[PDB]
């Protein structure tokens, strides 16, 4: 199944929030109505936050999570939850290699802001 | 029903990263075992990052976050999701006063790192 | 927080199952724009489904659940999860007494459908 | 990524109940412990309940899910979620086709029960 996409709300504030848990350089992009609107990337085995911005979902409230290392895709799961039908989290893990922990970059989406 | 309270496995690294969104300063405490291990505090209306860690869950894997403003609690809201078996986020969203968004304080909790 | 209400997109068909696992007899109420769609009940402490309609979300696509016992309201639990940003899921728990299991009344509700 | 794999605490009860919503005859296989432990046929297109059965988590607490469609293994999506950290959600969906509905098959774990 497609993972990494989400439909927010259109023209709606978000957070985007990446981590790093891999020896590989982790690359993030988030992109908005299929462009890239942030890029994180870096070298983290001890959760650093690479990058955390807060971008527009736009008309379209498309939001893709992209991760690759070194122009190599990792694989992504993913899922929505929605607390007390007001709070959004959209959930992102990565995996680059073969141990299947799906921390190698894991990327958080929080919706609204303010 | 409690909120903000999770048990993580025995002896496991996780981080632990609050955002805030309120015109009031949050003060997120985050305890292992009963106990403050961290605290984070900070103002903003635009998702800043008020505070990241490292921790670790200890003997006990219990982990609790509880947020004030102006000296008083917040009501909490959370849940853990699971991906693939493997990747694990512990959400909690927090309100300080009426409009019921729940983004006062967001705190995300996630392991494995590593 | 709110637990328990749940906006799903208007006009939608979706399923509704209730499950039951304490001494205490359940009735579980399902509400469509703030009126009563179906009610469900039944005693077992073996997860029986003691039911399942299929319901339209109507105009508002507001879904409430409600779950009493002898007469007491339950506390509720709740939650959304989506997967692939196109399969919805709203949890509910429920807890009649002392225990804080929160499975006393559990609701699914599940859409879209066929 | 893997899916329709869940660890369950050990010699646990818990409750798998599915729902059909296809054209096609689905058939889903409950595994614990890499064996057979439950079996449901059916079809419907309007969410009907094929099967529901409690079972026991065993000594290794793992449970996989399996769909298929005259003997074709259906795509599926996955993830756990839990409730004011006691209450658990194993959620499967499955695509037999093209549309990407994912709720070919829906299958629902929940422990505790009792
Ligand atoms: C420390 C481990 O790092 C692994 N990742 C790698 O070993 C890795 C992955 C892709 C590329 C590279 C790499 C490539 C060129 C130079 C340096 C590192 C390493 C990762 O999958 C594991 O879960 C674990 O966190
Ligand atoms: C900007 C708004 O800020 C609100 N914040 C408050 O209601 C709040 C509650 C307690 C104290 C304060 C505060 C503290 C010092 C100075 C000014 C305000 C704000 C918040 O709940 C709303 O969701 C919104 O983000
Ligand atoms: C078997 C247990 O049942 C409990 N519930 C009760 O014991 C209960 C709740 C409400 C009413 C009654 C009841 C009252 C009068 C006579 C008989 C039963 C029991 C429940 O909370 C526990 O989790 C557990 O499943
Ligand atoms: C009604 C539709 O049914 C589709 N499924 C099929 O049409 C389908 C898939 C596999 C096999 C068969 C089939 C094959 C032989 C005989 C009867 C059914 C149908 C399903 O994917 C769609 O979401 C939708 O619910
Ligand atoms: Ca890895
Ligand atoms: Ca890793
Ligand atoms: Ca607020
Ligand atoms: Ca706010
Ligand atoms: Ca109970
Ligand atoms: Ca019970
Ligand atoms: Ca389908
Ligand atoms: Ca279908």
């Amino acid at each position: 199944a497609t993972q990494g996409v989400f439909t927010l709300p259109a023209n709606t504030r978000f957070g985007v929030t990446a981590f790093a848990n891999s020896s590989g350089t982790q690359t993030v992009n988030v992109l908005v109505n299929n462009e890239t609107a942030a890029t994180f990337s870096g070298q983290s085995t001890n959760n650093a936050v690479i990058g955390t911005q807060v971008l527009n979902s736009g008309s379209s409230g498309k939001v893709q999570v992209q991760v690759s290392v070194n122009g190599r895709p990792s694989d992504l799961v993913s899922a929505q939850v929605i607390l007390t039908n007001e709070l959004n989290f959209a959930l992102v893990g990565s995996e680059d290699g073969t141990d299947n922990d799906y921390n190698d970059a894991v990327v958080v989406i929080n919706w609204p802001l303010g």
